[PDB]
DNA sequence: AGGGTTAGGGTTTGGGTTAGGG
């Protein structure tokens, strides 16, 4: 039952137990529900060290869940800058589209994570990428009344 | 129970559309 144990340790932030389970042959890309992998759970929850351990053990940086979301989508939307940075330096697809049409930049924009927006752009995020409703991150900033984010994105339009 | 950038967390317990458990 090592997959179940790994998923739990990764979401719960038990880095020691993650390392032990990986040493015992746990599948780094194990999934029990909704295509959720340990890296995706750790990235959404904010567990940086576990993200680092899983990547070192070969975790698929671009694994997708039931909604087509990659770990970078979750880290970007849930405001985990350092995880966003580690994922990107390890090959995360900055322009990955989920099944809702969103890129990580769309999620960072929707949730007001300016530093993440800037890091994504630094790593090549498509500023003109449109979601399912044909909206760009800039459009989202205007809809949400985010003056600071609109200022960052206006400078790049 | 119910919602959800949902997969835990808010007294408390099992739903779901894919669909378990303090
Ligand atoms: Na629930
Ligand atoms: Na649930
Ligand atoms: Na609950």
């Amino acid at each position: 039952d090592l997959g179940k144990k790994l998923l739990e340790a990764a979401r719960a932030g038990q880095d020691d137990e993650v390392r032990i389970l990986m040493a015992n042959g746990a599948d780094v890309n194990a999934s029990d529900k909704a295509g959720l992998t340990p890296l995706r759970l750790a990235a959404r929850t904010g567990h940086l060290e576990i993200v680092e351990v899983l990547l070192k053990y070969g975790a698929d940086v671009n694994a997708t869940d039931i909604y087509g979301r990659t770990p970078l989508h979750l880290a970007a939307g849930y405001g985990h800058l350092e995880i966003v940075e580690v994922l990107l330096k390890h090959g995360a697809d900055v322009n990955a589209n989920d099944q809702l049409g969103d890129t990580p930049l769309h999620l960072a924009a929707h949730w007001g994570h300016l530093e993440i927006v800037e890091v994504l752009l630094k790593y090549g995020a498509d500023v003109n990428a449109q979601d399912k409703f044909g909206k760009t991150a800039f459009d989202i900033s205007i809809d949400n009344g985010n003056e600071d984010l609109a200022e960052i994105l206006q400078k790049l339009n």
